[PDB]
C-alpha cells in the first residue's frame, strides 16, 4: 500500500486533494473520513482551520473569486478560481479552510482599539461606497473618534493617531487650517488662516486643523498694561477695530486676563503712572484724538490722578513736585510763546507771588525760586 487511502479529517480540519489526470486541486471539508481514489493525491495530513475570533482580523492573499450568493465560483476544468495579486480582509467568522492557492498573508491580528480623546486620521486610497451609502472620493480626508474599534479596509489607510490637547484657564491653543475648512464656531477658514480656540478642557481638532501652540493669558495687575501692535488688519475680541501697524494698549478695565491673538504682537509691560496731590508731569509726543502721536507737542496732568503712559509717550522730568507757596515764596516766570492773569508777549518776565499750590503749563517756564519778599 503505498500512499494513504483512508484519512480521517477532524472537525474543523482540511485537505487538499490534486487530480491527478486533470490537476484539479480541491479542498475536503471535515469532520468526514476521506477516502482517496486510484486517480487522486492527498497533498498534505489534516491541518487546523484559520479561526478568527471576536475583535480580530486576517489577511488572505489571492482569495477565492465569489458570486452574489458568496459561493466559490470554478474554473472550465472545475478548479477554484482565484483573485490573483489582491488581497481580502477577513473578519470575525465560522472557521474557514484555505482553498488551493489562497495563503494566509496576515495571520490572526487584534482589531486596532481607538481610545477616548483620540482619534484616527483615515484617508482614502481609492473610490468606494461606505456603511452609509456615501461615494466617498480618492483624496477624502475624515475622522474616527474613540472610544470604538476600527475595522481596517483595503480603500483606507490610518495616516496618524490625533490626541486631544487639554486646555487650562488662562490658556488658548493656536491652530493652523491645512485646508479651506470651517472653524468650531462656524467661521469660514482659508488656506494657511491660524486662530484660537478658547475653550477651556479637552480639545480634539478637526480633520484639516493643525495643532501649533498653547498660549498663555497675560494676567493683568491693577498697575500693570499690555503693550500691543497689529501684525496686520484685524478685529478684536473686544470688537475695536486695528489696522496693520498700529499700537495699543489692553488694561484691566477691558479684561482680567488677555490671550495675544494670531494678529496680534506682544512689546512690553507698561507700568503706571501714579500721581498724588502735590505731584504732576509733562508729557512729550502726546497721542491725539486721532490716535497719532503729536510731534514735538507737550501735555500737562496734576491733581492726583492714575493712567498709563500711551505708545509713543514720555514724561519730561518725570514726577515733578508741584510748586506750593507760601506767603513769602515767589516764582519767576519766562513766557516761551504768547500767553494769555494779563496776556504775555514773547520773552516776558513776571513774579508771581504766594500762598499757591502753583503747576506751569507748557507755555510757562520756570526761572527762580525766590525766597522771602
Amino acid at each position: 500500500a503505498t500512499e494513504e487511502a483512508i484519512i480521517r479529517i477532524p472537525p474543523y480540519h482540511y485537505i487538499h486533494v490534486l487530480d491527478q489526470n486533470s490537476n484539479v486541486s480541491r479542498v475536503e471539508v471535515g469532520p468526514k473520513t476521506y477516502i482517496r481514489q486510484d486517480n487522486e493525491r492527498v497533498l498534505f495530513a489534516p491541518v487546523r482551520m484559520v479561526t478568527v475570533p471576536p475583535r480580530h482580523y486576517c489577511i488572505v492573499a489571492n482569495p477565492v473569486s465569489r458570486d452574489a450568493q458568496s459561493s466559490v465560483l470554478f474554473d472550465v476544468t472545475g478548479q477554484v478560481r482565484l483573485r490573483h495579486a489582491d488581497q481580502e480582509i477577513r473578519l470575525a467568522q465560522d472557521p474557514f479552510p484555505l482553498y488551493p492557492g489562497e495563503l494566509l498573508e496576515k495571520d490572526i491580528t487584534p482589531l486596532q482599539v481607538v481610545l477616548p480623546n483620540t482619534a484616527l486620521h483615515l484617508k482614502a486610497l481609492l473610490d468606494f461606497e461606505d456603511k452609509n451609502g456615501d461615494k466617498v472620493m480618492a483624496g477624502d480626508e475624515w475622522l474616527f473618534e474613540g472610544p470604538g474599534t476600527y475595522i481596517p479596509q483595503k480603500e483606507v489607510e490610518v495616516v496618524e493617531i490625533i490626541q486631544a490637547t487639554v486646555i487650562k484657564q488662562n490658556q488658548a491653543l493656536r491652530l493652523r487650517a491645512r485646508k479651506e475648512c470651517f472653524d468650531r464656531d462656524g467661521k469660514e477658514r482659508v488656506t494657511g488662516e491660524e486662530w484660537l480656540v478658547r475653550s477651556v478642557g479637552a480639545y480634539l481638532p478637526a480633520v484639516f486643523e493643525e495643532v501649533l501652540d498653547l498660549v498663555d493669558a497675560v494676567i493683568l495687575t491693577e498697575k500693570t498694561a499690555l503693550h500691543l501692535r497689529a501684525r496686520q488688519n484685524f478685529k478684536d475680541l473686544r470688537g475695536v477695530a486695528h489696522r496693520t501697524g498700529e499700537e495699543w494698549l489692553v488694561t484691566v478695565q477691558d479684561t482680567e486676563a488677555h490671550v495675544p491673538d494670531v494678529y496680534e504682537e506682544v512689546l512690553g509691560v507698561v507700568p503706571i503712572t501714579t500721581l498724588g496731590p502735590r505731584h504732576y508731569c509733562v508729557i512729550l509726543d502726546p497721542m491725539g484724538p486721532d490716535g497719532k502721536n503729536q510731534l514735538g507737542q507737550k501735555r500737562v496732568v496734576k491733581g492726583e490722578k492714575s493712567f498709563f503712559l500711551q505708545p509713543g509717550e514720555r514724561l519730561e522730568r518725570g514726577i515733578q513736585d508741584v510748586y506750593v507757596l507760601s506767603e513769602q515764596q515767589g516764582l519767576l516766570l519766562k513766557a516761551l510763546q504768547p500767553l494769555e492773569r494779563v496776556a504775555h508777549q514773547a520773552g516776558d518776565r513776571w513774579l508771581i507771588r504766594g500762598p499757591l499750590e502753583y503747576v506751569p503749563s507748557a507755555k510757562v517756564e520756570v526761572v527762580e525760586e525766590r525766597q522771602a519778599i
